[PDB]
C-alpha cells in the first residue's frame, strides 16, 4: 500500500462498516452491539474525514469514488453482524500494518496505530460475544 491507495481503499472499507453499524443501531439485539456500533460509526467517520482532507493536500484532488441484504434477511441479526464484521475488521488490520511499514507521513503512522488498536479490541469483543450467545 501507498498512502494514496490505502486512502483509496480504506475510504469505502470504512463507509462498509459504518453502513453496517447503521443498521446495527435499528436492528441489534444486545445493548453491547448498539454500543459497539456507535463507536465504530464515531471513531471511523472521523477517520474517513481526516483521510479525505489529507488526500486533497497531498495529491490534489478529491478522493476518487460485505453483504447488508444478507444482514438484514438473517434470522439473527447480532449473529450475522459478527459474522461479517469480524474478517472486515480484520482486512482492515492487515491493511493498516502494511501501510504502516511503508509510509513516512506522521499523519498516516498514527492513523494506522488507532485502526490496529482499536479495531483489533473491537474484534476480541466480537470474538467473546459470539461464544457468549451462540457457542
Amino acid at each position: 500500500w501507498t498512502d494514496q491507495s490505502f486512502i483509496e481503499m480504506m475510504t469505502p472499507h470504512h463507509q462498509d462498516a459504518i453502513d453496517m453499524a447503521e443498521m446495527a443501531l435499528q436492528k441489534a439485539e444486545h445493548p453491547e452491539l448498539k454500543k459497539l456500533a456507535r463507536n465504530i460509526i464515531r471513531d471511523q467517520e472521523r477517520e474517513i474525514k481526516e483521510m479525505k482532507t489529507w488526500y486533497q493536500q497531498w495529491f490534489k484532488r478529491p478522493v476518487p469514488a460485505m453483504d447488508l441484504d444478507a444482514l438484514a434477511t438473517a434470522q439473527n441479526f447480532d449473529r450475522e453482524f459478527i459474522r461479517q464484521m469480524i474478517p472486515h475488521h480484520q482486512m482492515a488490520v492487515m491493511m493498516a500494518s502494511n501501510l504502516k511499514t511503508n509510509t513516512e507521513r506522521p499523519e498516516m503512522d498514527k492513523l494506522m496505530d488507532d485502526i490496529i488498536r482499536s479495531q483489533s479490541a473491537e474484534i476480541k469483543q466480537m470474538k467473546q460475544w459470539y461464544q457468549n450467545w451462540y457457542g
